[PDB]
């Protein structure tokens, strides 16, 4: 016991000593910066800090843990190109929920899984998914036409979430109620876990699970685990009749190691972790992305009208979009990237340096130091983006992006730990969002504007309330 107290106090002095090269905002004697972080709009407060301290600034939860918040393309590249492990202080809070899956793994075992699961987001696996996206969206759009003609605005986030979760499971988990029960549990898990990240008194494992906060997290963990245990058994059992006919495997079948070709033999815990992991990752983010996009289309009726007639032309007289049609959606894509710049679905990720790093401006950090990549501020950096807060899709035209720094716009991160599902996501969001524009015209609700709420992914304190006009 005495050993551990000392272990921590030295680590904090170390972390502090390594960022003395980095000025930053004032620290409360107990809370560090937590009182600023916990305020509504703290993302914009970090953006102002960005302009007062260039490249990076220290960031403390509560006097024991301090990160170097980084928000500059060279600083990002210096760190996120290399593959240092995920910050244990943050990602260990995943353990009771998603465990040591791909997101949290740190080393040669991560590369094994990454090598195993990358096939499965290859475009030959994703080509059939286009039909499924279209079907899932048509169900959601059927409900929205009833809501629209009621004349009231309504929150689209939960509806998109239920559609995202359903399409994920039809595409990658074998699916051909209790699902809603899972959806509500993710909400609790991400809410609670985000609050744990921001609340230093909840950091210690032993203490945390004596608190109502931690117990509530554990009840949601069980709720999540029941869901993924059912998904696994349902598939294992469905492969008694249909194994011959499927044999380019989808994600869950790869894990189940049909054909014995994977040759890595996953444990039951490792299998359940990856299912847990990709079940959070493959729906929560695209829910945020799609929802925030449709809001952007409402905020800027010129841009969505352009997107609408673009996809209207691409579709023509087809029944549904084909995988080949997704490339033609060049203007939809640029509006989407500009949405993700301002409304990045994952605002903040973290690493713990395994090796020292030296930055472009001369400063450096030793191994063991904690990094906080602030994608939100990075995407609003005034030294990189003229008129940062302005929404201009033409920033991502072929001309204006030709010589842009590679780590300037990284909503899917970058490097060896980049998003594995990026092309899954991009394909899904383009199909969903294109069919949304062919079917409705979206407009703000001036009384109920969204307020940004970090919740691991980017959510809104009050949903995304929109008015929908049906279309011929
Ligand atoms: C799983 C999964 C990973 C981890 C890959 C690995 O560790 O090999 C992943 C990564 C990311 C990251 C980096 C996370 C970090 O730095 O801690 C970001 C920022 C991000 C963002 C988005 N992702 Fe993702 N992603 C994983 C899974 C998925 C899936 C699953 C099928 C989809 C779909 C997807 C989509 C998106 C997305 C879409 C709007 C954003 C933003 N990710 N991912
Ligand atoms: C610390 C938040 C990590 C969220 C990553 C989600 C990847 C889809």
């Amino acid at each position: 016991g005495f050993l551990k107290l000392l272990r921590l106090l030295l680590r904090r002095q170390r972390l502090a000593r390594a960022m003395d090269s980095f000025p930053g905002p004032p620290t409360h004697w107990l809370f560090g910066h937590a009182l600023e972080i916990q305020k509504t709009g703290s993302l914009d407060k970090v953006v102002t800090w960005t302009q007062q301290f260039p490249y990076a600034h220290p960031l403390w939860v509560g006097q024991f843990i301090g990160f170097l918040n980084i928000y500059e393309p060279d600083y990002a590249k210096a760190v996120y190109s290399r593959g240092d492990p995920k910050a244990p202080d943050v990602y260990d809070f995943f353990l009771q929920w998603i465990g040591k899956g791909l997101l949290v793994l740190d080393g040669p075992k991560w590369f094994q899984h990454r090598k195993l699961l990358t096939p499965g987001f290859h475009y030959d696996v994703l080509k059939p998914y286009v039909a499924i996206f279209a079907d899932s969206t048509r169900i959601m759009l059927e409900k929205w036409e009833k809501k629209a003609c009621e004349g009231k605005s309504f929150d689209i986030f939960s509806d998109v979430g239920h559609m995202a979760l359903d399409t994920l499971m039809k595409c990658t988990f074998g699916k051909g109620h209790r699902d809603s029960s899972y959806y509500v549990a993710v909400s609790e898990l991400t809410l609670l876990m985000q609050q744990r990240i921001d609340s230093f008194q909840y950091h210690n494992d032993f203490i945390y699970w004596l608190t109502p906060h931690g117990r509530r997290f554990l009840r949601a963990c069980r709720a999540a685990h029941d869901h993924t245990d059912r998904v696994i058994r349902q598939r294992k059992a469905a492969l008694q009749d249909e194994k011959e006919r499927e044999k380019h495997l989808d994600f869950l079948d790869i894990l189940l190691d049909v054909r014995g070709e994977s040759g890595v033999q996953l444990s039951d815990t490792d299998l359940r972790a990856e299912v847990d992991t990709f079940m959070f990752e493959g729906h929560d983010t695209t829910t945020s992305g799609i929802s925030w996009f449709l809001y952007c289309m409402a905020l800027y009726p010129e841009h969505q009208q352009r997107c609408r007639e673009e996809v209207r032309e691409i579709l023509g007289d087809q029944d549904s979009f084909q995988w080949e049609d997704l490339a033609k959606m060049t203007y939809l894509t640029m509006c989407m990237k500009e949405c993700f710049r301002l409304y990045p679905p994952v605002p903040q990720v973290y690493r713990q340096l395994s090796k020292p790093v030296s930055f472009v401006d001369g400063r450096s950090l030793p191994a063991g130091s904690l990094i906080s990549l602030h994608i939100y501020a990075l995407h609003r950096n005034s030294d990189v983006w003229p008129d940062p807060e302005v929404f201009d899709p033409l920033r991502f035209s072929p001309e204006n992006s030709s010589g842009r720094h590679p780590y300037a716009f990284i909503p899917f991160s970058a490097g060896p730990r980049n998003c594995i599902g990026q092309q899954f996501a991009m394909n899904e969001m383009k199909v969903v969002t294109a069919l949304c524009l062919l079917r409705f015209e979206f407009s703000v609700d001036p009384l109920r504007l969204p307020i940004k709420l970090p919740q691991l992914v980017l959510r809104s304190k009050n949903g995304i309330h929109l008015y929908l006009k049906p279309l011929g």
